[PDB]
């Protein structure tokens, strides 16, 4: 239906195969920040002296569904209500009702050059693998090449592979939001795309990933409160 259908299936299946695994028991992941049910881990990885540090976080959010969380994370029309590190944003291409290509710039992290990013953003429902298992809602944001890439001489091009992966547990009567819990696994593999001082990048990640997870999940709770549930 569009030229990236195969690529999207590969990227989504890779996350379903590899990104949901538990890391509580895994000494290969460093637990860097914990705030209640939010647990943020990383691995320290550098390629040619540039930090790549894979980031993986888990969180458990009361009173929202995975379909709601993924809709709010994917919908560009609400981005400004929760994002705090974006300078500019442009939708470059619409591929399908659930897949777009975006260009964005991030606020500069001194003393490195400002970064920009050009990525496909897709939202998918993955049916339960065995009938005992939960369904999954996933948003995957991953870098792609495009000709309508902006000339932006202030920016170095980063590359990203990010997924927000959600599974929803629920306890003639509707289910209340009191009885719904969204289990999130968030993974971010960011390649800065050129020089940056490692200690600064690592301090920024350790502050900004928890700040994002807290602000974004709180935002979804706030916007859904008192509205009918979208499962
Ligand atoms: O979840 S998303 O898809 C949401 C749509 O935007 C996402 C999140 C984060 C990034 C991103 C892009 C650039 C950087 C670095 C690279 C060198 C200089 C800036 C970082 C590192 C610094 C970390 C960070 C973490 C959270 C928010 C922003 N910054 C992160 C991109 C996309």
């Amino acid at each position: 239906t569009h030229r990236f259908v195969q690529k999207v299936e590969e990227m989504v299946q890779n996350h379903m195969t590899y990104s949901l695994q538990d890391v509580g028991g895994d000494a290969n992941w460093q637990l860097v920040v914990e705030e209640g049910e939010m647990k943020v881990y990383r691995r320290e990885v550098e390629e040619n002296g540039i930090v790549l540090d894979p980031l993986k976080a888990t969180h458990a959010v009361k009173g929202v569904t995975g379909h709601e969380v993924c809709n709010y994370f994917w919908n560009v029309d609400v981005r400004n209500d929760w994002e705090t590190t974006i300078e500019n944003f442009h939708v470059v291409e619409t591929l399908a009702d659930n897949a777009i290509i975006i260009y964005q710039t991030h606020k500069r992290v001194w003393p490195a050059s400002q970064r920009d990013v050009l990525y496909l953003s897709v939202i998918r429902k993955i049916p339960a693998l065995t009938e005992n298992d939960p369904e999954t809602w996933i948003v995957c944001n991953f870098s792609v090449d495009h000709d309508s890439a902006p000339l932006n001489n202030r920016c170095v091009r980063a590359k990203i592979n990010v997924a927000m992966i959600c599974q929803t547990l629920v306890s003639n009567q509707e289910i209340s939001r009191d009885n719904i819990l969204c289990k999130i696994t968030y993974v971010a593999n960011v390649n800065p795309g050129g020089w940056a001082p490692a200690s600064v990048l690592r301090a920024v990640a350790k502050r900004e990933y928890p700040k994002f997870l807290k602000r974004f999940t709180s935002y979804v709770q706030e916007k859904t409160a008192g509205k009918p549930i979208l499962f």
